[PDB]
């Protein structure tokens, strides 16, 4: 029972955080399986800050800029201690409890902007450089949640962060297309003789192959960096990174075992 852990006080907005998790994070069990009871408060205020930005997406109505202003505001006002929300005045304890900076967050909040403006990616680093948005920032907080957040640990993390978002890029090609978007690079299609149009129309063609197989390539190279994050931390984080690790190079081992071929 994580809830008594938290100061009496506390415990009905982290039970919103809680709720607000588990309701929106279908593998959160997964997720959360390494991590001490009284560390999972912190877990649960960090993630239903997350669900916040996803829920103004795709789906939202609204200014979306607007919107994220008044979130960034709410955000910023929980690292004064002036939170509003039952979620934030949770994550304001969990902010100072765990020392957490605030870039991480804002940068999360970014990732959303980002979002809105780019639906094809020109390069490797381009994409990269967005990864540094959506997905490093989660990994950068968890290091902080266990108490070892510093350049070098976290230049790890990231490695392993990013890794296991293009590893989902990969595998998600099909559904991003539906949605608008697509994240192979468009010069890693170019090197091939490949373009995007073949993306839009669903063709594997071998340049396509080519392309998928390279991303493939820089993800796992990744993994293999990240992994040495898993000798530095407490063995509970250890054993997560490690799981979230092997997810990630499952998913790229199902694209190997398919011959780079989405659709």
């Amino acid at each position: 029972n994580a809830m008594g852990s938290v100061p009496v006080e506390l415990r009905g907005d982290f039970e919103v955080c809680r709720r607000l998790t588990r309701s929106h994070y279908e593998n959160f069990s997964v997720v959360s399986l390494f991590v001490p009871r009284h560390l999972r408060p912190h877990f649960y205020s960090v993630y239903a800050f997350c669900r916040g930005v996803d829920d103004l997406g795709d789906e939202f109505a609204g200014d979306r800029m607007a919107a994220l202003d008044a979130y960034e505001e709410e955000l910023r006002r929980a690292f004064a201690g002036e939170a509003t929300t039952p979620a934030f005045r949770a994550l304001q304890f969990t902010i100072a409890t765990c020392n957490l900076p605030m870039e991480p967050f804002l940068r999360l909040i970014e990732a959303n902007r980002r979002d809105q403006r780019k639906h094809t990616y020109d390069t490797w680093e381009d994409l990269r450089d967005y990864c540094r948005y959506s997905a490093d920032p989660v990994g950068r907080l968890v290091l902080g949640i266990f108490g070892c957040l510093d350049d070098e640990r976290a230049r790890l993390s990231d490695a392993t962060c990013t890794a296991l978002q293009v590893a989902n890029h990969m595998q998600d090609i099909d559904r991003d297309l539906a949605l608008g978007r697509i994240y192979v690079p468009r010069a890693d299609l170019e090197q091939f003789g490949a373009t995007l149009d073949d993306i839009r129309a669903r063709r594997a063609t071998d340049g396509v192959r080519r392309c998928i197989a390279l991303e493939v390539d820089r993800a796992q190279a990744l993994f293999d960096e990240g992994r040495r994050l898993e000798s530095l931390v407490p063995p509970r984080l250890a054993r997560q990174l490690k799981l979230y690790r092997l997810g990630g190079e499952a998913i790229l081992a199902a694209i190997r075992r398919q011959g780079y071929n989405p659709f």
